[PDB]
């Protein structure tokens, strides 16, 4: 049984804070941190201006303390039944956007007790999340998409794609050995400040055209040698510059003309920039509620086109894609749903239609590792956690590195089947 | 006894390999991962990198692991050394390698088992690893918490622009503890940030190695005007005072004995002598509120520390000049150059060393501020080591980049665990061991 329950406040990547929660059973102490967080799941703020900038977590980190953890406790579930603590959790808040206790305390103590569940079975926690999750064996290692070139130019993310290498192991060697030729690369171009980063480890120099980004990382991967090997993913994050007023697509949003594009004309620039680069994933290619746009894209591509604003981790989201065929991927970010078990659920109504499911951080990570064990556990064979820079990004990385070694010949990468991982 | 010693590679937070070290013992599993060090220089320690340009540019540490897994592990294991005598092991580890400088089985694989070895006795113990190394060091009750130095602006080799200076952090040392001095840290970065932004463009707020912002900045006014007006609008003028990293051997023109501070191209005939330099110094800090620099002369320039030194009634902290190496300690001691160390556990190799380095500078009345590296990683075992030594003083980055946040929510989790039984070091920072 649970004997404490206790939350804290600690700062994520940004330096903004965000809820810790403790779980201590007969195994020990069990930790999680939840990330940064239109339609997802409310994060509870406290809004003081004097304190954080309105953004402190006290609020949430008090309804664990003095709500959901004595409650929980008294319940006395068993901590490896992760539905039912999740039902109970949701059940305790009552909301349908976790609004009364905050989907950030909610899936704090979420995930802390799927880490005591798992501890309980004596196995690592992605061998809970399979069990919970029903895949099969043997374990499947993701395809690490690193965001090495941050932007939003409009489109907000260039990721590199290391699906030909033999192993996860030099998946991420390969992915490292690029990044550094980017470095260099736009510090050369375009002087020694674009050398710095974004919120996720990438280089963000000063361009303007979705071209230029992607000559750049072209360039990149042929100086370290990896051409042909690397492929290339974009997060456009289209809802950034969306006009819902006019139906028009502004792709140079950042400067205050009849450069704006209908869905028909942005439509066009995808296909001309996946004839020309080894574009295999596009993200987000259209608005969150541009349902028209997304069906239209879907008929005529052979790539994967992921939701993330569209989907928003939300089963409900997700079966108005499927019925629409407006997307065939989903990006799965926990804490838009705020609990282990409807992630999970999100997850299989994706696979269900053949989507790809692709685990995700959020641009306010920390040094929690969770997603690793999660992307694992649902034979994903996809996660996105940043460029091979800074450690909230890296700490997931290192996480697999460890699952490979333990998991030795019971563990594949999924390399270049990772639309189709979970049934590889 | 240790039923397992393995090693890995992992990344660190600039995405080069680094070594992680396993220690398995009847309480568990006990992991410590180093932090980037120096393979070629021979100032510190001597970390072993593969040197295979086809391989993460030369940069994998797989002989390193080996190392570890092949010699160091095997070795030590038999050797049936109690996991709480962390003076023995470290005294093994050393014999084992039998160099001066670390380079037989390389300074990385050394530290890493040190420290794996430093968490299993603190768990044998049944206490937190700061406990244990509060043993180690002989530091006494109540603990003492430390004020973060936080690098929040970025010159010198790290920016382009003129600015010559490396490092600019903020040090909030009157806030009543630690939780509200991050705090106050946090929302003076923002405003930073903010300011960055708006003064030198949406580029500024892209953050260096550490987490700060790094603009392109001419003079060290400039930066410190900049982060003054931070202060400022967060409502802390006064609470927060300055530091700087000045990292002078990166400008020292040794033939001639002159600093350039327009290195990043310039004219000789305005570059300074170690007394001027001292005059700018001298000049920043009676209008500024800045109470340590660090690296003010050259690593070997040590009739400008001591004149230095003799003026200075602010911390003035070794870095290129100490690498916290207990014999240039000595000599910094003996010429009364410096009255700070920064110590960084991978410059020297082992727990046991570091520690003796820092009992070396209390033993002088020096402040000691445990360091992070430029690459670091998840780990956080520096947190304890700050507060073990009692030191009152820790640099491990901007509120930015969770290789920097890490170590600050660990002294987090340690202020919430210890209650009144510690205390944040303060205004008192220079003098915390003894508070
Ligand atoms: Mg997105
Ligand atoms: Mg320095």
């Amino acid at each position: 049984p649970i004997s404490k329950i206790h939350a804290r406040s600690v700062y994520d990547s940004r330096g903004n804070p965000t809820v810790e929660v403790d779980v201590v059973t007969e195994t020990g102490l069990h930790r999680a941190i939840v990330p940064s967080g239109q339609h997802e799941a409310h994060e509870l703020r406290d809004g003081d201006k004097t304190q954080w900038g309105g953004k402190g977590v006290l609020k949430a980190v008090k309804n664990v303390n003095e709500t959901i953890g004595p409650a929980l406790i008294k319940e006395n579930i068993d901590v490896k039944d992760q539905s039912k603590v999740d039902e109970f959790l949701n059940k305790l808040d009552g909301t349908a956007n976790k609004s009364n206790l905050g989907a950030n305390a909610i899936l704090g103590v979420s995930l802390a007790v799927a880490k005591a569940g798992a501890a309980e079975k004596g196995v690592p926690l992605y061998a809970h999340i399979s069990d919970l999750a029903g895949t099969k064996k043997p374990y499947v290692l993701p395809v690490p998409f690193q965001n090495v070139l941050n932007g939003g130019l409009a489109f907000q993310e260039f990721m590199i794609v290391p699906d030909s290498a033999p192993s996860f192991s030099e998946a991420l060697r390969q992915g490292a050995e690029v990044y550094q030729k980017l470095k260099a690369l736009a510090k050369k171009k375009y002087g020694q400040s674009a050398g710095n980063v974004g919120d996720e480890g990438g280089v963000a120099p000063d361009i303007q055209t979705a071209e230029e980004a992607l000559d750049l990382i072209t360039e990149a991967i042929e100086q370290a040698g990896y051409t042909g090997k690397i492929k290339i993913a974009m997060d456009v994050a289209s809802s950034e510059f969306y006009k819902a007023d006019v139906k028009k697509y502004d792709l140079d949003f950042k400067n205050p003309p009849s450069k704006w594009l209908t869905y028909e004309q942005l439509a066009d620039l995808y296909k001309s920039l996946a004839a020309k680069y080894p574009i295999v994933s596009i993200e987000d290619p259209f608005a969150e509620d541009d349902w028209e746009a997304w069906s239209y894209f879907y008929k005529t591509s052979d790539f994967q086109i992921v939701g993330d604003d569209l989907t928003v981790t939300n089963p409900g989201r997700i079966k108005k894609a499927i019925e629409l065929k407006s997307c065939n991927a989903l990006l799965l970010k926990v804490n838009q749903i705020g609990t282990l078990t409807e992630s999970i659920q999100a997850a299989k109504d994706s696979y269900a239609d053949n989507w790809g499911v692709m685990v995700s951080h959020r641009s306010g990570e920390t040094e929690d590792v969770t997603i690793a064990d999660i992307a694992v556990g649902l034979r994903s064979g996809q996660i996105k956690t940043g460029a091979p820079c800074r450690s909230e990004r890296l700490a997931k990385l290192n996480q697999i590195l460890r699952i490979e070694e333990e998991l030795g010949e019971n563990a594949v990468y999924a390399g270049s089947k990772f639309r189709t991982a979970v049934n590889l």
